[PDB]
């Protein structure tokens, strides 16, 4: 049940994709990587990680490859995906991690370069969009290009699904307090057209737009147009948290909300539970897409009116990557 | 009244003096009580990690600070009752230690010779003032009053404007808030509070606040209608409060923003921006709260509507401007 | 039939990491008691959740008077004064003194009054027997009762200094360590005893800081006694630090010759590592060495006969130092 | 020459304009070249994460900024040779991009119709000026010159003082330096430089710098006598330079301190402190360097002696004060 994989964009997500596949001893063989740099620099960045520490396997490079745990992985440096020589090592499924091919029409260039399927590590417009253990049963053997949405969608979606299923969500808004990422800036300076993105990320609370709630109907069709939200980007290197304020279809207590969620996390490798008073560094390295936090649940009620606040943590790097890999393994088998 | 003692010469305490002198007030700080030496209080007054060098000359002797040429006595009584407020003639005590946060406790200050107490924190069930929301509840008989928390001074003007314009029926707040001294630098015990034990500059840390819970003291019609909490994050000062409300009227973002723009007009306490600011831009603000029209969001499904409004606050210096606005008035009664 | 029962006094950053490392290495040493100033509940929470190293790798539960760690019960006491700790209840023999409040022989001998047999102090503690493992642990003997492992900084500096002095001679030197902030500092600007600089917000400043690592190096390397001075610059990283030594040596060297001597001193040495990779401080986090010499930073400045040599070593001032503490403890326990 | 253009409207570029306005310079900034829209440049000028709100008005058009009411043309030419400096008559270009740090490269601004270039960084073997150390060497016929680095502006006045008083025979420097835009926010490729590829706000990152090696361009008698390097650390601005020297005379610390105190007297570029300051206290400094008497250390064994001296610098605003001093003189020759 092998399938050969190529990684396009060996960055925070792309490097963690290899990390995780070796960690779970996946049957997937990673045979090629495409980025914009030398094998040398990619070896350095794979070996040493500011968030997750030394790579658990050996790493070397040659003039045109990485040698990871004694296995050779070709390195290419093609700016445009249609020029990547994917057939040279039979890379059949591309894990598209650059941020620059987030649509069907743009990821087509990997199929034109000779791959069979593309799994995109970000929202990619109206395409099949999977949160593993929420809607992965919609994957079938005709799918060629799919998205796993954002970290934030993988955090939000299981909480939202559980609340919808148990109580119905009539309307809600989300705020995620999110670690800073590579889309931001180190010192104040231009960052494309987003003004807030131009600002020094480790020195500010920065409001930030995200489509996690807005496009939740790709993942949970029943909640199409029922959710909005945004992010506040904050100075932590990884580890994030998602609050959702909802009007539910039934009146509830906090205990009742927590039981329902506990039930949804039972035998669920994607969605965990805590009643410990954890903080974001405690989620770093999580193997869940989302961890519901029963300690932060809140019911505000006056007469026939009730607001329900529910909160879940996520490691927007490694946690999300575990979800991406669950999805890759199923997408490779169909 | 024109003479002030400060108890607790901390982040708040020191900025009080700074603000008074900034506005050339005719209130004079004549005495300070804390736990340390005038050497160390001078060092900290002069050198501030958040606001840079003090704008006036500072010096010290063994029992005093010398600030812009004027002498301020320094005491170090553990217990407020021992403070000789009488010596230098201190009429009003700005209480900033965090340790006398009630009517009974701040009484010690009157016992030690001062007429009135303004507490820099929530302080139970007393007159609790957000200037430019409910400062006209203050009368000449009042002796001991609160200015609530930073978060209170952020939330109350926003809630006031929305409630007057539209009605708030119910809401929940989250403030994404700068770490403060009640937290820990490294992981280790901080009384009984598990989350306050964790390294503050390396974590997003959920935290209890009763700014929403106790909003009734400031806006009596909203009693029991709001709840909320904080997420404490690694910025040294500058914070932001989000309120999700159910309003008594359907609204657009543009309507919400114009009602707020209007409430902020010629309003010393409560400002407005439609610029794409971030937390560092609020550092040194002269408002208690700055409504950010860029973050307004209306989520509507039929007859159901969630309204998210967002306002920034310098939880240090912004809040202090309010404390000093209230102090200026309280000293005239 | 060697000493096998430990008590930890001060279950803090160092104290909790002592237990962690003992379990990691499958030590035959059993931690039977902990003394701190708090409830089992809070110590359990802190042990389970660590901002720097992540989730405890073993099970953690607690009762009203104990912790249960990997299924093994550990008594918890809360005695502010060491002389009242009831060490004899579970038979604690060696105390790992990690509070910071008992940094002398006079102070720490209170644990002996309290029923323990020996004390190992996780910090410099005046002129008592002071051990950097794999530098001068051969000086430790059966009669040693109270001993120090000096600081994180001493455990970083000493093996570099030892190699250099052995190979070339150190005539004189000055150290600066760029060091993670620690609990002795302040979160926000406010009083912190009488040290002015320690009053300043640690995660928002570069803060000069006095350390005796160099001053007191003679305790560990007798021939360098009074030959070194130094200080620290505390900076906003949570853990991971680096020590620079600038020396006048007794011989003209090249950078290559200094690197090869250092390489050789780090061979078959579990305490002292070597690197020639372009690493940064987060890469030293969780290191099992007390010191890692970095050949990339070596620098020889020479004008005629005047020569200055700068050598640089990383250290994880929490975990890496803890590994050294544990190496010394294991030895201590069997003398 | 009164008319200036800025290439690279970055941290240095923007603070150049801010400082010129602050000292009410007679220099007229007429044009700015960068890579982006006047809208984005306006936003960045208005709101500064390190120094707060811009003290003057800022607006924009599709091709200009309006700053304090004055129009500044905005161009977006990634090759300096195509920047149309002749349009508004920009004569002196303040070259702040990092991409033209050599005579051969900056020559392009002259080809593009300017008369002089002042580079905000080391630029090899050309006239390199640390103001109040070697500005006397600036010559009427110089058309391309350097102000070296931040670090060079810190080190040079301290080295000069020590060398003139005691003779510096050999020495080595380490600067513990705030992170800059040459580093990375998250771990990722940053050219060929491996350490620049690492998350700057989460690491101590050793970094090469020529400030010591190139010192001869500023203090010729010290050519080849110094070496050094930096450690980049998680502060947003404000840095400190340590120098360890063998001097030509035995000294005490008071002696070194006194000598340095004397060098700083009446010196707009080179300050002195004997207060226990930390890095945030240097932010917004108007000196190129502030010598710190509190950190001086003399280590002596027999006849050998090592002297450690230490100076703070605001690598952004402090350095820029030097750039401006140099610019004002350069404009008048
Ligand atoms: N928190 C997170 O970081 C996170 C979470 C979920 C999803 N994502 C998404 O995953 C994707 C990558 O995020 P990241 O944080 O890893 O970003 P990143 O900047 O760390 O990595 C991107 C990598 O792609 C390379 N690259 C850029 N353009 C390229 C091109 N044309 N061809 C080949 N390589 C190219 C870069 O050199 C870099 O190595 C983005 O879509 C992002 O939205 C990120
Ligand atoms: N920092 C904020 O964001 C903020 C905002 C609004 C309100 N407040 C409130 O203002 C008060 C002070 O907060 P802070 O951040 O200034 O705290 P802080 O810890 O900075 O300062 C407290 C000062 O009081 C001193 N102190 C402690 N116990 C004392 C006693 N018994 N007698 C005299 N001095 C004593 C300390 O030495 C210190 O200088 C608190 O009640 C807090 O809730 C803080
Ligand atoms: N980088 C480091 O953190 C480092 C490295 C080397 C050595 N050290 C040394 O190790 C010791 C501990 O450092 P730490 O960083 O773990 O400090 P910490 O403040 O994290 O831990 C101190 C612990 O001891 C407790 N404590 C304080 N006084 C007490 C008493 N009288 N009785 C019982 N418990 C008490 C505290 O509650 C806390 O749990 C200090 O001597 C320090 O110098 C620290
Ligand atoms: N601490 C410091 O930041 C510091 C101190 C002293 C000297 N310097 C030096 O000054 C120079 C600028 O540093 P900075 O920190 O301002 O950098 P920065 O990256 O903040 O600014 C660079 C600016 O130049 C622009 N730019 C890039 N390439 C360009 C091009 N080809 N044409 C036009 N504009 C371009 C960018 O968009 C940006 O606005 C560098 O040479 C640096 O070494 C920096």
């Amino acid at each position: 049940s092998m399938s050969k994989v190529g990684i396009n964009g060996f960055g925070r997500i792309g490097r963690l994709v290899l990390r995780r596949l070796l960690e779970v001893k996946s049957n997937i063989d990673v045979v090629a990587i495409n980025d914009l740099t030398s094998p040398k620099i990619l070896a350095y960045l794979l070996k040493h990680d500011s968030n997750y520490g030394p790579f658990p396997w050996s790493v070397d490079f040659t003039e045109d490859s990485l040698i990871v745990d004694g296995k050779s992985i070709a390195v290419y440096a093609e700016k445009e995906a249609k020029n990547i020589p994917w057939k040279a090592k039979g890379a059949e499924i591309i894990v598209e991690c650059t941020g620059f091919y987030t649509s069907a029409e743009k990821s087509q260039a990997h199929l034109d370069a000779g791959a069979k399927k593309v799994l995109i590590s970000a929202p990619a417009g109206e395409m099949k969009t999977i949160v593993y253990n929420v809607n992965d049963d919609t994957l079938d053997g005709n799918d060629t290009i799919v998205s796993v949405a954002s970290c934030t969608t993988n955090c939000l979606a299981p909480m939202a699904k559980a609340l919808h299923d148990s109580f119905g969500i009539e309307v809600g808004t989300m705020t995620t307090i999110h670690a800073y990422t590579g889309t931001q800036s180190l010192v104040d300076g231009p960052r494309g057209k987003d003004l807030r993105a131009s600002r020094a990320a480790a020195e500010n609370i920065i409001p930030h737009t995200t489509g996690a709630a807005k496009a939740i109907g790709l993942v949970i069709p029943e909640l199409s147009g029922k959710l909005k939200g945004h992010a506040q980007r904050v100075p932590v290197k990884t580890g994030s948290v998602t609050e959702l304020v909802s009007i539910l279809g039934k009146k509830v207590t906090a205990e009742e909300v927590n039981n329902a969620l506990k039930q949804a996390t039972t035998n669920n490798e994607s969605f965990g539970y805590t009643d410990e008073e954890i903080v974001s560094s405690d989620i770093i390295g999580s193997h869940f897409g989302s961890v519901f936090d029963a300690t932060q649940t809140e019911i505000t009620a006056v007469g026939d009116l009730q607001l329900v606040k529910t909160v879940a943590w996520y490691d927007n790097e490694y946690g999300f990557v575990t979800q991406l890999i669950r999805t890759l393994e199923k997408f490779a088998k169909l």
